[PDB]
């Protein structure tokens, strides 16, 4: 039903608060990964929350991210030869 | 100081055009990974660039991101809780 | 109760859609006035809606804006001598 | 073409810092007028700049804005509906 977002829909979803480390743990961890991929320093709010996340839950989320990059690599590899 | 970004600095860097698939390949790929991590549908402009991506360069970028997820697991491994 | 906004509160209120000419008539007219004050060209969406607004209602809103600039001038004049 | 702005162009021009009271006096005064038109409370940074404004320059800017409201009334006067 909803396979494509509009730019307006994404701006509605990605509020300024997430840049201060607000939001669901999965959103926060995805944003930290995004900044680290780009070597962009975190905000004070992101660094504060980075210190308080639960080790085991954060590790579980990151294993999921590692798998998802694997899925993306499978799509691109299966596209060329 | 370049250990922390201001929210102002991040809003400046992450211009609206990146939601239409504009920018350096590393920025584009980091955004695509971020959206896939969160199961957020891409925009038409993101999907068009995904479809026409230089596959070898994109694979190299994603391999680097996967190494960075490993580095994030290694940071969290050191914690007691 | 609410005499001051946070930056986050204002970003919540001022969605991307208003730059496309979406929103209450008063919001739209305030934005058109803001752009005209700065001699910034409108977007296609703003120019589209500018053509469809009701003359008498739009004029009423603008008379209110004219009065409000008068109130602001009264505050600044009463501050110096 | 400089008869229309893109939404992208406007997001570029209207940086987050202006919500903290940063920018050219004309930009600051246009934003203060816009918020007052809509009865939206200012931020602490906007209020601080309002309190310390160069009153003569600010009055000159607002007189120009009031002339522009007149020009907008003159445009709408010409319409049949
Ligand atoms: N530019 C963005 C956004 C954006 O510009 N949102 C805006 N919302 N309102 C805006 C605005 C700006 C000026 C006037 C009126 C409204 S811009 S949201 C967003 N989310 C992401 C990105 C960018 C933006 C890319 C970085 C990865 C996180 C996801
Ligand atoms: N920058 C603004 C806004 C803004 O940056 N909103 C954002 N919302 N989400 C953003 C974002 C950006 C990147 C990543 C995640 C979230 S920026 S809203 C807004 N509203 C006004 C102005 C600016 C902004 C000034 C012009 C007069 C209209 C009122």
């Amino acid at each position: 039903m909803n396979r494509v977002s509009t730019v307006q829909q994404l701006t509605k979803r990605f509020s300024l608060g997430m840049l201060q480390g607000r939001g669901p743990l999965k959103l926060f961890m995805a944003l930290v990964a995004f900044l680290r991929f780009l070597t962009i320093p975190p905000t004070a709010g992101i660094l504060k929350r980075w210190g308080t996340i639960k080790k085991s839950k954060a590790i579980n989320v990151l294993r999921g991210f590692r798998k998802e990059i694997g899925r993306m690599l499978n799509i691109l590899n299966r596209r060329r030869r």
